[PDB]
């Protein structure tokens, strides 16, 4: 097993991939934007808190700070092209609001085709190096009827997985319950 | 598409799964513990920062606060049984240090068999509801040659995935690069 001491950013920072990209939806007045975020994680069960790490370089960063409300939606493999397209262009150069979406209960935009989505109120924002963590409280839930299993778990093979640097995949259908 | 307002903890909080479980290794004096953490994410590229969200109920939590150093290791689907075991029992009841492991450059314990691992210096801890986010700086990197690709991602299909509530999988073999 090879090793090295870190001396700055890693030659690839992909060791913990793949991950499910969360699609971050945000609205400020008429303007809707979407941004995939693979740097995402649950943060608390009670209360339900979910976080997304967003670079201050993203158009989405300013919109979140203004809106203080956002969606995180989770999309099937079949939407790989759309998710990659949302993550390869900025709202500085393209109205990604033209992407098919709807407004949730709190008025946050939610990208269409998702098997699940959270509406979130922004609770806190924390800077860690070159990204800011946006901590949202889940205030509403959208779920596709039957793309989730008995305990609320997305069905094997369905989820879009991101491997980093524009490489995508999906879970295998085989599961293990040891 | 079904929806509801959040009224406390969610019936299932698995909408964003599967994820790669990071195995969190920690050492205090002669005592070594491990803890899988599916709530994990990259937090910064420059500098390289990585977070794990750990409940104050975990034996690991106090050890992390004392040691200020830990590992995060990433394991192949073959080690599904070991990873599940480590997150099914507490260091309060069983010496998990007995799991085969080595010490890293900075003396953190790294569980054997990982395709990759970080040695981390603890930078910050933040409370978000019922879990604490431990923000580590990657100070060293371990890689299993030939299990990672050209850019550093684990080879297609190798990663252990966790679906929540004791269910596991792996990524599909096929990858797609739009
Ligand atoms: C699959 C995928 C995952 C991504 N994950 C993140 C992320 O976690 N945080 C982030 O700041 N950018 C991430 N990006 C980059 C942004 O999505 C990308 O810069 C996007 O064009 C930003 O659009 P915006 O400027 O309209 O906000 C990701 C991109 C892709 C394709
Ligand atoms: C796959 C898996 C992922 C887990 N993810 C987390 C996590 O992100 N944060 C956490 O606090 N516990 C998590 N747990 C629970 C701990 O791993 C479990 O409570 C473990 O027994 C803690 O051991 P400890 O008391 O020695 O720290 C997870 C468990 C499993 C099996």
């Amino acid at each position: 097993m090879r090793s090295y001491r870190a001396q700055g950013p890693l030659p690839g920072f992909y060791h913990y991939y793949p991950g499910v990209p969360a699609v971050v939806g945000v609205r400020v007045e008429e303007r809707v934007n979407f941004c995939p975020a693979v740097w995402n994680t649950g943060l608390s069960a009670d209360p339900p808190l979910f976080g997304v790490s967003i670079s201050p370089k993203r158009f989405t960063h300013g919109l979140l700070l203004k809106a203080r409300r956002f969606s995180a939606s989770f999309h099937p493999f079949g939407q790989k092209d759309l998710v990659h397209w949302l993550g390869s262009h900025s709202g500085r150069e393209v109205d990604k609001g033209q992407a098919p979406h709807f407004l949730g209960h709190t008025g946050v935009p939610i990208l269409e085709g998702a098997y699940a989505a959270y509406e979130l109120e922004l609770l806190e924002v924390h800077t860690f190096g070159d990204h800011d963590l946006f901590v949202g409280r889940v205030v509403a839930v959208w779920e596709e009827e039957g793309l989730l299993d008995e305990k609320g778990r997305p069905k094997p093979g369905l989820a879009l997985l991101y491997y980093g640097k524009g490489l995508y995949g999906r879970p295998a259908e085989e599961t293990f319950a040891p």
